[PDB]
C-alpha cells in the first residue's frame, strides 16, 4: 500500500534535480540511496546474495545517474560478525559484486562501496566460532550488557586494540578499498558513523583509551583520519567519501548528551577541509542527520531538537550528502537543497520504492514499507516492491 | 547629522523588546552596549576619567533596564600597556567606577565590568617605560613587524609566558573581578576575543607552545578555562560571562582561513555546556560575528561569508550575546531575536546615540559616528553626540 496520510510534493522545481558532480560521476539528479544493510548475503563466506541482489540494486538504479551506497560491507572475516552481510574481501564475493556494479552502470548509475568495520557491534559468539576476537577502542566500556555478558560467554572477551591491530585494519581497508575499485565500483565510503568501530574510537563514551588513539579530540579521531589518508593514498581522493553521525545514539554512542560532540566532529571536518585545500578534497562528507538519532526508530522517533549539522558546512567546503528522515517531509528537503552542495540521502523508502527518484520529481504516493523484511532472507520485501505503475495495477491507489 | 541612506524599521514588536534575565539583572530588552575602549582614562595610573566618564556612561544608561558591558578594563599594569584605557586594580581606580556604577544604578540600567588583558596587542615601549613584559603566549610569532620591532628596539622583546606567569595573572584576574564586584558592579565579562592575550593562547596561529598550554585544542583553551573557574570560584557563575570572537581576524588572529577554528570554538562552549549542566552555568556567552572580523573596518568591510556563529547554539545553551554591524541590519535583527536567549550588542552606534534603544524600539534615524574620535582626550565625540530631540533641535532631520 501507499503511505497513507502523506501528501507528496512534486520536488522537480529544486536542486535535487539539477546535477551534480561527486568524485568521477556526473550525477543527473541529487537523490542518493545511502547504506542499506539488508541481510541477504549468504553464509559461509558472507557472499552477495547470488539470487536477488543483481536484481535489487539493479531495480534501485533505474533512474539514470542516480548515486547508489551499497550496503555496508566488510573489509576483512575480523571486521565482521552479521553471517548475512557480505564482505569485499575474497574472490568468491568480488565475482558477485562485480556482476552488481556492471548492472547498475547499464542503467547509467554509480556505485559507491561502503567499507566496514563493527567493532562492539559486532556478535561475540560469531566471532568466537571462526576464531576471531570481538573488538573495540576499549575492554571497560560494552556496548550492551547482553553484548558483554554473550562476549564472556564465548570466551570471547571485549578487547581493546592494540596500535599493531589498528595498523592491521587499516591494511585490510586499503585492500578492501583496492578490490572495490578493481570490480569496477566508482568509490568507496569509509563508515565512521551509527555505532561502528571507527565511530567507537570518536567518542568518548567508547573511547577510554590513554594512549594516541584516545583521551583527546585529536585522539580519539587519529583511527578515522588514518583510514581516510590510507585510501586517498591508495585509491585517490575522488574516489573515498566519509560518513559521520554526530547525534546518533544507536550502537551505544553519546549524542548531543555529551557536550564536547560537536567539538570532535568539527574537528575532523577541519581536518578534511585541511587536506582538501592542500590538494586532496574528499568526494564528499556524508552526515546522518539529528532527525534520526537511530535507524530502527520509526520517523519522527528518537529526533534530537538540540543541534544542527549546519556547523560542518562552515569548515567542510565540498559536496555534503543529508540523511535522515528526507522522504516524509519534502518542505524540509525544498529548503535543505537550496544550498547548491547538498545532496539528499533516502533509505527507507529507497527500501520500499525502486522508482523514488521519479516519484520524488513528480509528487507521487510513497510505497509504505515493511520493516519485518528489512532483515530477512528473502526475495519478498527486497525484490518485490513495485514502482508506481505497477502498484497502480495493483489498485494501490484504491486501498 | 543622521546617517543619510539609512531606513530604519521598528523592532518594538520583536523580543528585541521582551524582558530577560542575565545573572542577578532583569535586563528590560535586549539590546546590549558591548565594551568599547574609548581611551579617555588617565595618565598617569590608567585612572577612568574624572571629568567625563559618568556623565559617558549616566547618557548610556537612560534606558531603564540596559546592560551594559564596560570599555576594556585592565587587570594590574601588567596586563596594560595603553595609557589612556582604564584599570581596576588600584584604589584611585576603583573610586571612579565606584561613581559610574552609582550613576548607571541610578539610571535602573546594569554594568558589567570587562577584564583585559593584552598580550601582544600592548604597547611594548610603554610597557619597558614602566619595567613591565611584553607577553604573549609564544616568543616566535609576532603580531606584526612593527610591534616586533618596536620590541627589540624598547630592549623588551616578546616573552612567552611561563606557567607561574600564567598563575599570576590568574590571581589579578580573581583580585579584578573582587574589586569590580566591591565597587558596586552587577558581573564580569572575561575578554577572550579579539586577539588580546587569551585570544593568542586560543589560536594556533598565536600559540606555537609545546606545554600543556598549547599544542592542541584542549591545551589552547586551557588558560580560558582556568580564568572563567578561577572567577566562578571567587565571585559566582551568575556573575561571570565570557567573550569570543571565532572569525575574528583582528590583531593578527586566524578566523576561518584555520581549519581548525571553529572546533577550538566548539571545545570551549562544550566545556562551559559540561560546567553548567554541573550547576556553574556562566551568565552568558558574547560573540562577535564573522560580519565583523575588525572593527576598525567600516561596516559591511571584512565580512566574512564563510562561517556562521550557529554552531555555538547547538553546544552552549544559555544566553548569548551576538555584535557585529547589526544596527544598520534591522532585518536582520529581526531574524536573529525570534530565537529567544538571543541578545544583540550594539557597538559603534551607540558610541553615537545614547538613546539608541528608543531609536531601535521606534524605528528613528540613527547619528553619524564620527571615527575620528572614538579614541580621543575629549568630550566632543563622546559626551555630545545628541538624543534623537536633541538632533532634531538641531535641524538634523534637515541637514
Ligand atoms: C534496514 C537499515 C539498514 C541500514 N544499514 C546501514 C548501513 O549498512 N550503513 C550505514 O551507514 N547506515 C545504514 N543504515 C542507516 C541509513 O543509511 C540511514 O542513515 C537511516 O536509515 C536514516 O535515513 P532514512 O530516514 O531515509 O531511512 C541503515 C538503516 C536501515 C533502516
Ligand atoms: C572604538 C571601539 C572600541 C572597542 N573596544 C572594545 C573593547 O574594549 N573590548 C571588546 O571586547 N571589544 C571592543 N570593541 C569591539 C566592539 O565591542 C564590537 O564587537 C564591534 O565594534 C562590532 O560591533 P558594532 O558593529 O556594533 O560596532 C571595540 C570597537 C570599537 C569600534
Ligand atoms: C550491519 C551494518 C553494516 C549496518 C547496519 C545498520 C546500520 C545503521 C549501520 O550503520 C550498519
Ligand atoms: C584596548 C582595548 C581594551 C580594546 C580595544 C579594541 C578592541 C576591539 C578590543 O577587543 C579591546
Ligand atoms: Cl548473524
Ligand atoms: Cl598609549
Ligand atoms: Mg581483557
Ligand atoms: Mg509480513
Ligand atoms: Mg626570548
Ligand atoms: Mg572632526
Ligand atoms: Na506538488
Ligand atoms: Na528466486
Ligand atoms: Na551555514
Ligand atoms: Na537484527
Ligand atoms: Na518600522
Ligand atoms: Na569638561
Ligand atoms: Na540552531
Ligand atoms: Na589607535
Amino acid at each position: 500500500s501507499f503511505v497513507k496520510d502523506f501528501k507528496p510534493q512534486a520536488l522537480g522545481d529544486t536542486n535535487l534535480f539539477k546535477p551534480i558532480k561527486i568524485g568521477n560521476n556526473e550525477l543527473l539528479h541529487r537523490a542518493v540511496i545511502p547504506p542499506l544493510t539488508r541481510m541477504r548475503a549468504l553464509h559461509p563466506g558472507n557472499i552477495p546474495n547470488r539470487d536477488w541482489a543483481v536484481e535489487y540494486y539493479t531495480q534501485r538504479a533505474q533512474r539514470p545517474g542516480t548515486m547508489i551506497i551499497t550496503e555496508g560491507a566488510f573489509i576483512s572475516p575480523q571486521a565482521g560478525g552479521y553471517d548475512n552481510a557480505p564482505g569485499v574481501w575474497s574472490e568468491e564475493q568480488m565475482v558477485e559484486w562485480t556482476k552488481i556494479f556492471n548492472a547498475i552502470h547499464e542503467k547509467k548509475s554509480f556505485v559507491w562501496v561502503q567499507l566496514v568495520v563493527l567493532g562492539w557491534a559486532a556478535f561475540p559468539d560469531n566471532l568466537a566460532r571462526d576464531g576471531l576476537r570481538y573488538d573495540s577502542a576499549s575492554d571497560n566500556v560494552f556496548m550492551d550488557a547482553e553484548q558483554e555478558a554473550k562476549a564472556k560467554k564465548a570466551n570471547n572477551p571485549q578487547h581493546s586494540l592494540t596500535k599493531d591491530e589498528i595498523k592491521q585494519y587499516i591494511k585490510e581497508y586499503v585492500q578492501a578499498a583496492k578490490n572495490s575499485i578493481a570490480a569496477g565500483a566508482d568509490g568507496v565510503e569509509i563508515h565512521s558513523a551509527n555505532g561502528y568501530l571507527l565511530n567507537q574510537f570518536l567518542d568518548p563514551h567508547s573511547n577510554t583509551r590513554t594512549d594516541e588513539y584516545g583521551g583527546s579530540i585529536e585522539n580519539r579521531a587519529r583511527f578515522t583520519l588514518e583510514v581516510v589518508d590510507a585510501l586517498v593514498e591508495a585509491i585517490g581522493h575522488e574516489k573515498v567519501g566519509l560518513r559521520l553521525s554526530p547525534y546518533g545514539v544507536f550502537n551505544s554512542m553519546s549524542g548531543g548528551a555529551e557536550t564536547g560532540i560537536v567539538a570532535q566532529y568539527a574537528y575532523v571536518a577541519g581536518e578534511l577541509e585541511k587536506r582538501a585545500k592542500a590538494g586532496k578534497r574528499l568526494a564528499f562528507v556524508h552526515l546522518v542527520e539529528p532527525r534520526v538519532t537511530n535507524p530502527f526508530l520509526t520517523e519522527g522517533e528518537g529526533e534530537y531538537e538540540g543541534g544542527s549539522n549546519d556547523f560542518v558546512y562552515s569548515i567542510w567546503k565540498g559536496p555534503v550528502i543529508r540523511a535522515g528522515n528526507f522522504a516524509l517531509h519534502p518542505e524540509v528537503v525544498r529548503e535543505e537543497v537550496k544550498d547548491k552542495r547538498t545532496l539528499i540521502g533516502y533509505g527507507r523508502f529507497f527500501i520500499s520504492n525502486p522508482d523514488l527518484v521519479d516519484r520524488l520529481e513528480k509528487g507521487l504516493p510513497l510505497n509504505k514499507y515493511d520493516r519485518d523484511t528489512f532483515y530477512q532472507m528473502s526475495a519478498h520485501g527486497y525484490i518485490d516492491y513495485p514502482t508506481y505503475e505497477e502498484a497502480l495495477k495493483l489498485g494501490w491507489d484504491k486501498k
